[PDB]
C-alpha cells in the first residue's frame, strides 16, 4: 500500500566470527565439607571461599598449578557427608565438564564412580574423564595414577589426595603437547624403584612417576585400558589422542544438534552442503596440526544399500550413483576418514665414524 | 476407466489401449499421479575410522 | 641427549616438517662443534630410511 | 492508504504527502501505477497527442 | 565495565575515565564499537547530513 515517504539510514557492524567451539580445559571438583555446600565456582585462582577447612584450601592450591597454563575453569562442589556420591553426580550431570578428581574417598566411592564415567560414556555419548587413586578399570574413561607417599612442601600425601594435583597437571597442557616426562618442581622425593619393576607397572596401563635426568618427571602417560580389542586399537591408549578424539566427537555433535537438526531437507544436495561443512571443519583443525593434512569425508554407502535392503525396495538394476540417489527418510549415512598426529616420545639416532 | 466401461456393458476385448483410453466417459475423469515427499533430517550416523 | 631431552620431548607433534627442524637443529650443534676443530669440516644429518 | 489526499507538517515546513488519486480499488485491468498522480498526468498527454 | 561513567582522581587533577556508553549487551548487529561516544556521534552527524 501506499504510505509515507521511507528515508531510513541503517548502521550495522562487521560482525567478524571465529565459531564458538566445545569448552575445553575445565575440571570438575567434588569435595565434602559442612560450609559453603554445592558447587562453587572457583573461576579465578585467587578468590577462595573462606568457610572451607584450611587442608581442603590446600587440596585447591595444589589443582590450580596448570602445567603450560592455569586451567581454564574450576568447578568445585561441596557435598555433605554420608550424602553417597549419587547427590553430587547428578549436580555434575547437569552441567559440562573435563575431568573429575576425589581426594577423600574409600574403594566403594571408586566403585561408583567409575560405573557412573562407564555408563555415561557409552549410554548418553558424553565423553568425560576421571582420576581415581588405585583402581583396575579398563576403560578409556578413567587415568588411574599410583604412587606412595608424595612428599609436596614437607608434607607428605598419599596418591589418592595427589590425585588432584595429577588431574590440574593433565589439564594444564595444551592438546598440541603431551604430558610424557614433564618436570614436577614441587615433588622433592619419591620412594626409590627400579626401572624394569617401571616397565611392568607401565605395561599394566598403571601410570607412575619417575626420577630420571635431574628433575621429577612423568613416565609416559598412558591410559588404563590393557587388553586390545579387533575395535579398540593400540592408539586409544595414548591419553592426547583419546582427548583430542573426544574434542572431534564434541565438536561434531553441537554443530549437527544445533543447526542441521529439523530445519534442512533430507535431499542430496544438502547432504552434500553438509559433507562441505564437515569437510571446512576438519580442516580448520588441521591447520591447529592436531591430525593429518589430507583427510576424506563421503557418504556412507554399505549401510545405505542394506537400510534399502531392509525396506524392500528392488536395487538391482539402480546404479551406484542411483544408490546413492535414493531417498532414506530423515536419515543419513556418512563415514570419514582421518589420521591423528602424535608427540615425538621415542628417538633412534645411529652415528657412524 | 476400464472397469467403468466394462460396467456400462461395452465390448472392449478388441478395443486395444489407446483405443480404451480414447472412449468416452461422460463427465467421469480417472486419473492417478505418483509423488515423493521429502522430510528433514532427523538421525544422522557418521562412522569414523583413525 | 640433553638437548632433546630437553626441548624435543613431549612437546612437538611427530610430523615432516618437526622432523625437518630436528634435523636442522642437529646439523646446525654439529657445525658449532666443527668450529672448535674438533671433527671434519662436512657432516651429514638425515632421516634413516631403511629403519 | 484511503486515497484521500492530505498535508502534513514534517522538517521546517509544510509539504504535501505522497499526492496520489482517488481510485481505491485495484482491479486486473486497473493496476497500482494508475494511483500515481504522475504517471496518469503522462499518459493523458501521450493520449492526447497521439 | 558496568556501562557507568565515573570521576576518576589519578594524575595530578581530576579526570574523566574512559567516557562510555550506557548500553552493556552486545548483540549480532551491535557491536563493540557502538559504546563510544565519538564514534555513536559521528555516526548521528553522518546520518543526519545525508
Amino acid at each position: 500500500a501506499i504510505g509515507l515517504p521511507s528515508i531510513n539510514i541503517s548502521f550495522k557492524e562487521l560482525a567478524t566470527t571465529v565459531k564458538e567451539r566445545s569448552a575445553r580445559g575445565i575440571i570438575a571438583m567434588v569435595l565434602k565439607d559442612a560450609k559453603a555446600l554445592g558447587l562453587n565456582e572457583i573461576h579465578e585462582k585467587e578468590d577462595i571461599p573462606v568457610d572451607l577447612s584450611a587442608e581442603n584450601k590446600e587440596y585447591i592450591n595444589l589443582a590450580l598449578m596448570g602445567n603450560v597454563n592455569t586451567p581454564n575453569k574450576l568447578l568445585v562442589y561441596v557435598i555433605e557427608g554420608e550424602a553417597d556420591i549419587q547427590t553430587a553426580l547428578d549436580f555434575l550431570e547437569t552441567k559440562e565438564f573435563n575431568y573429575l578428581c576425589m581426594p577423600k574417598a574409600v574403594e566403594a566411592d571408586k566403585t561408583a564412580i567409575k560405573n557412573w564415567i562407564i555408563k555415561l560414556r557409552d549410554i548418553d555419548k558424553v565423553k568425560v574423564k576421571a582420576v581415581l587413586g588405585k583402581v583396575v578399570g579398563n576403560h578409556e574413561g578413567i587415568i588411574n595414577f599410583t604412587t606412595e607417599d608424595v612428599l609436596v612442601g614437607e608434607k607428605k600425601y598419599s596418591v589418592d589426595e595427589f590425585t588432584s594435583r595429577v588431574a590440574g597437571l593433565i589439564a594444564g597442557t595444551p592438546l598440541s603437547q603431551s604430558v610424557t616426562y614433564t618436570k614436577l618442581s614441587d615433588v622433592v622425593d619419591i620412594p626409590k624403584m627400579t626401572k624394569v619393576d617401571a616397565e611392568s607397572r607401565v605395561n599394566k596401563g598403571e601410570l607412575i612417576l619417575i626420577k630420571e635426568a635431574g628433575a621429577i618427571r612423568i613416565a609416559r602417560g598412558v591410559n588404563s585400558l590393557t587388553e586390545l580389542t579387533a575395535e579398540k586399537g593400540e592408539m586409544f591408549q595414548k591419553i592426547k589422542i583419546v582427548d583430542t578424539l573426544d574434542i572431534i566427537h564434541s565438536d561434531i555433535r553441537k554443530v549437527i544438534i544445533d543447526d542441521y537438526i529439523g530445519k534442512v531437507t533430507n535431499s542430496y544436495d544438502n547432504k552434500c552442503l553438509l559433507i562441505v561443512a564437515i569437510k571446512s571443519y576438519l580442516e580448520e583443525l588441521e591447520k591447529s596440526a592436531l591430525i593429518e593434512s589430507d583427510s576424506t569425508v563421503e557418504i556412507d554407502f554399505e549401510a545405505q544399500k542394506s537400510y534399502l535392503k531392509s525396506k524392500g525396495v528392488d536395487l538391482s538394476y539402480m546404479t551406484l550413483q542411483e544408490i546413492k540417489e535414493a531417498n532414506t527418510g530423515s536419515k543419513v549415512f556418512l563415514k570419514a576418514k582421518i589420521k591423528v598426529l602424535d608427540a615425538m616420545e621415542d628417538i633412534d639416532l645411529s652415528i657412524e665414524i
